């Protein structure tokens, strides 16, 4: 039994596009994305491409920024899936990213449908970076660790919420860690399902297109939801 009428929409697979427009110590990039989620299996794959020339951050800083509606919920769990829930009006997600002992992102990004299309248009900030630092100096390895997210309900917002940390290999070892602040809510006035606490178990493969000449990053991640 569907839980929502949102979830409906995620049956079976779904085009997404993704449009990112970035500032990063005032340097100025674009990346356009474009793939397809198929939320049965938790999966999606996204070809990203930087339409601005070289980016000046590296690419695993910008995964978690560039689809929760695709996250497999278990039969069990499906009363706590917000994210499909807010289909297809969709939610805005909004996050501040910190580097350890470095800047900052700040990002906002509107999640919905136009048409059949899943689109995530995100405008992205950065500050205080510094220029021999991991992310100006492209120090990062080109990987991404598994991540478990804690996802907890923000009942005054009519959303959620999550905080988390990421780790980052570094070129010849070490990790650099980004704290995740982050806050969904919805678009529409429809109802919508609030979780009660519960994960995200992310699991993410970069990789490139052997063809695309640009700056890109192809990205598989397939993400399940596990209650507590």
């Amino acid at each position: 039994h569907m839980v929502s009428k949102g979830e409906e929409l995620f049956t079976g697979v779904v085009p997404i596009l993704v449009e990112l427009d970035g500032d990063v110590n005032g340097h100025k990039f674009s990346v356009r994305g474009e793939g397809e989620g198929d939320a049965t299996n938790g999966k999606l794959t996204l070809k990203f491409i930087s339409t601005t020339g070289k980016l000046p951050v590296p690419w695993p800083t910008l995964v978690t920024t560039l689809l929760a509606v695709f996250a497999r919920y278990p039969d069990h769990m499906k009363q706590h899936d917000f994210f499909k829930s807010a289909m297809p009006e969709g939610y805005v997600q909004e996050r501040t990213i910190s580097f350890e002992d470095d800047g900052y992102y700040k990002t906002r990004a509107e999640v919905k449908f136009e048409g059949d299309t899943l689109v995530n248009r995100i405008v992205l900030k950065g500050i205080d970076f510094k220029e021999d630092g991991n992310i100006l100096g492209h120090k990062l390895e080109y990987n991404f660790n598994p991540h478990n997210v804690y996802i907890t309900a923000d009942k005054q917002k009519n959303g959620i919420k999550a905080n988390f940390k990421t780790r980052h290999n570094v070129e010849d070892g070490g990790v650099q860690l980004a704290d995740h602040y982050q806050q969904n809510t919805p678009i529409g006035d429809g109802p919508v399902l609030l979780p009660d606490n519960h994960y995200l178990s992310h699991q993410s493969v970069l990789s490139k297109d052997p063809n695309e000449k640009r700056d890109h990053m192809v990205l598989l991640e397939f993400v399940t939801a596990a209650g507590i």
